[PDB]
């Protein structure tokens, strides 16, 4: 029953700045964290070697996109390799970063493994030396982090112990960021597999969510100084009934509103899996939703970003423009959806 | 991770139409449901002796003011015992309230009990058979409750035991509540006894609601069919340590937003002993607070509202007028308080 | 993280000592806390009318059997109505079972309800005035109680909700006792329906006992001054996989050597529908598992040592000792199983 | 409400037989697991240089003492270094610690952590990358592994946060090491710093331990696989009231007895600063208290060990025979006490009463 303040004031103050910034109105963030291993399928998908100079011509096409970019993106998370790389011209990436507007973001947890005694349910592991780790980041230009979990709906899951660890390794995860001036953004992803209905896929997001705040709060995290990644809610995959963009963003925000606290800066949604143009009229249907919303409510897109970039590039130099093009375009999109300007041209009760 | 609706859509239009309906702009609560032991002290003071007629009239005075309070009074909340006595007309006091756009609510708890173990904390009881009391009462024109839970600020204190139960009981009351129709308004008083500061205030504050609201979670409680009570975040009632009305707004907008999901319909913020104008003041302060506030910030006060109503009637019926004279002018007051527009006459240090 | 004893050494004598006397080696408890609406359908099986008399002279049969019981009884538990009447030559009730070597004991839980957002689980209610009722109680010759949680297997249940409030209220109910002198049997009843494995049902047992146990813990419970009353470790009623006593013995108390801290003195089995030849032959078997068993292991049987009697009864003062032969010969038989004696003639798989 | 058995019964056998093996009767753990900077100290006071090799000879002293702590050695708890040095002969040491009949054992722990908002109390890491290290650990011979937590008791500690979080963390550790064929120690140390007393330290105690066995239950361990190794319930080291070691046998039997369930198989004590000569004293009248105690109470010592032997040893050489003798009159000594059959005539000598302890 007796305070010994984690933070101070002007801690609080960086923290809440930094988070706010990266959320400005019409801003999202370009999830650009995909490690080597991830990245491998992605680089096949258009015949690409997975080399690091592949890797840092592709990033670098991205992070150097022309300057129509740069008020729909507040912040750019990065992977621990492109954090230290840099553009042709010699310039650190965090700084390409930087002078383009944007907060430069690092992802820090280690994957995920398996819970014994669990139906394949997984924790996320990466908290040891991650202070060490926290306050070298934020001296290479780091100013925020993430950190995924990843909870199923099935049978039994998520279980009491799933949603129980996992709400507790964020809360561990974020009082350790803020201890280094790091925002630390929270992402509690529920996979989008199964044959589930919206409702059920809402329920399951309230339960996690309530968990998520209650760890934080015994945890003393300070939510100014945080923000949420989480799934936007939404029928499986292989559900049969069909639900409008209107019924999604109704699902979604009343989720959000029975369970986030006004205090947290901004919600950023992760695309887990939509198609770039579905997770922009979702997002922006999300914002056009008529019920009152605190907090900022954009996106944190990876693959929604780099879909047509991607392909556009091929791994062919001469492709750079072609590629970068289409990231632009989507940044555009998701900069208007977040507003809830997005166009193609460019009863709550029952929830 | 399975859900068995507690409610249907019906159900829950039912219960967040209800409470909108008490705390709509400008609206708040009077809270008259003092018991017979609580308004013992009340009447003594101006020598009026405790009967179940002076009761009766007392309470009548203040339900019967004239339609003034109407804007003012989105809800009342009564005593078993009021909710079946009449008015000089014959008219039961559900009726009166209703007859001028009040919403009937009722007190429904059975008092404090002590938890074992603990320096003199405190749970609630009552559950026994509440879901009957609760389907009886919707039928006698009540549309929302109120249980009380009280916590204190010590040097061991709130335990995690109290907060724990207490958090439990209200979410156990909530949940019955909303299967009878019933609002419940969500108590988890932190008395300001004490001397320690704002800080400390709000930081028990913030750990109650957030045990509150994952309680009412666990509970499957529907937040958009619920109100909050809670205290103001103000320093203890014997600090040393002074502060403004505006670090008193500061400190309480800024608890709430860390911890009250934007789901919830409002916050009726107790007077917990605070004088008449004070409450309103503060009241006001919260509400020109320069923070985002998601939930209506009004009113349920007891004594806040009858202080002077009470003094002034003396329990002679010739002072009627005078009465309802006073508790009008409190009602006016903080009808403007809750929307920022009363006048007597970084946040990140947080 | 600080001590403020709920309990003085002279209140934890009294309350080891009680718990103690109750499960003395050889010794067991007859349930005979029916209610008037749960012993409805036993007397309407033998065509009785069932009054007040006639439960009386129920009562006064089993409470009156032979002197042979009484080193088989270390406690009897009654319904409120019992505990205030008298036997034909007037002696109390209570006197007559504390005259044959026995404990009196009362229900004091006041039955089950619905949680809501659950596939059909419920609490028990019964916290309200029960601090007066335990004083009350313990004045008028009852030194422990009752109390029954229910829970059920099925594809979702039981849920965490009800397994984490089931567990605090029988903490509340448990801390209430300890208050007044009376010993708390803590009943956390996982029901026997389904078509669930004995595996399963371990499973279960051993989530449900260790959330007990902690919800114990945190609301400060003396264990010493308390008792178990647990089910037995069984397949559902409507599996088809068959299992041997020893098995059923195994999994019990591998499960209860998992949860139950060495300090409870003592653990006091329902029979829960299972036959009174099939009770007390599982309880033979459960003493008799080769695993080493902290606490005493035996009975707190209601229709398993009520059926032949109830049945030879017949609502017919003229079978009276013909009734009481059948109650007193499971009294015995129970006895002897409780001590591993009795003949009705790899650890790592759990 | 589902089970997803998290063992096969063959490995839940495994485990048992490896945690039944560590404290059989008469049996106890020897705790040299003490990392470079923490066998520091130790060294220096006997000005002996912090190297690898007297580390590694050190070591060798107590692991290859003579037969006689065969029978008084379960088990042994090795830091990572030492598990992969080898004795004069050229034999790795998990090899010499199982020729003399010990279990080898690792630990696993990375350290504590602050957790902020809290007066100065921690938490533990370790747990990245534990299920490899664990399988790697397994096959070179480690058959169970050690993670500590410290609380302290204060004005404020241990703080609701601090509770929760250790036994939760110390919950995923064993989770992992049971996944891997190891018995995992689960060690939730309240250290014994302030001027608390009897009764303070016993509350704390048996909410601390309440607190580890409903997080093991939540991750699902199998408790027959796992030991714990607890302080005993004492005063605080600053505390004016004096107790004698019945009552502090009697503290700790009843502390243990309200929260650990029988199905664990030992307690395996922490000595905790207390000199040689008062941990055996004390383990002895555990052992000897009145109450049941449905597991084996005995011991897991580094200090209470090895005092005696670091000082006959000084870092010479020629002293080798004389430093292995103490450590066997500790071994045998405790040996007895984990028995109950502990009786000091007076030869321990005055380096077993000195007190071991260390503030934090």
């Amino acid at each position: 029953p007796h305070s010994h303040p984690a933070l101070t004031p002007e801690q609080k103050k960086e923290l809440s700045d930094i988070a706010h910034r990266i959320v400005a109105p019409g801003k999202g963030i370009l999830a650009a964290n995909e490690s080597t291993g991830s990245i491998a399928k992605r680089l096949q998908s258009i015949g690409t070697e997975n080399t690091e100079e592949n890797r840092r011509f592709y990033r670098q096409l991205l992070l150097t996109a022309d300057d129509r970019v740069n008020p729909c993106i507040g912040g750019v998370i990065l992977f621990h390799e492109t954090l230290y790389q840099k553009a042709d011209d010699g310039r650190p990436f965090p700084q390409v970063i930087k002078s383009k507007g944007g907060v430069v973001g690092i992802k820090v947890d280690k994957g995920v493994v398996p819970l014994a005694g669990t139906n394949g349910e997984t924790t996320t592991q990466g908290l040891d030396g991650l202070s060490e780790r926290c306050a070298q980041y934020k001296k290479d230009g780091a100013d925020f982090a993430k950190w995924r979990c990843v909870l199923k709906i099935g049978e039994h899951t998520p279980s009491a112990l799933a949603i129980m660890e996992n709400a507790n390794v964020l809360a561990r995860y974020a009082s350790i960021c803020q201890q280094n001036g790091i925002v630390p953004i929270v992402e509690p992803e529920i996979l989008p597999d199964g044959d589930h209905d919206l409702k059920r896929c809402q329920y399951v997001t309230e339960k996690v969510l309530a968990a998520v705040y209650k760890a934080l709060s015994d945890h003393h995290i300070y939510l100014e100084g945080t923000l949420l990644k989480p799934n936007m809610v939404t029928p499986g995959h292989a559900c049969t009934q069909k639900y409008s963009h209107e019924e999604i963003a109704m699902a979604t925000v009343t989720a959000l509103r029975r369970t986030v606290p006004p205090a947290v800066t901004g919600v950023t949604f992760l695309s887990g899996g939509q198609s770039e143009e579905e997770a922009s009229i979702n997002l922006n249907a999300i914002n056009k939703c008529p019920l009152l919303k605190p907090w900022a409510l954009t996106f944190s897109y990876g693959r929604a970003l780099q879909a047509s970039a991607l392909k556009a590039w091929g791994g062919k130099k001469e492709n750079l423009k072609a590629a970068q093009e289409e990231y632009v375009k989507r940044a555009l999109a998701n900069s208007l959806a977040c507003q809830g300007k997005y166009t193609p041209s460019g009863s709550n009760h029952a929830y």
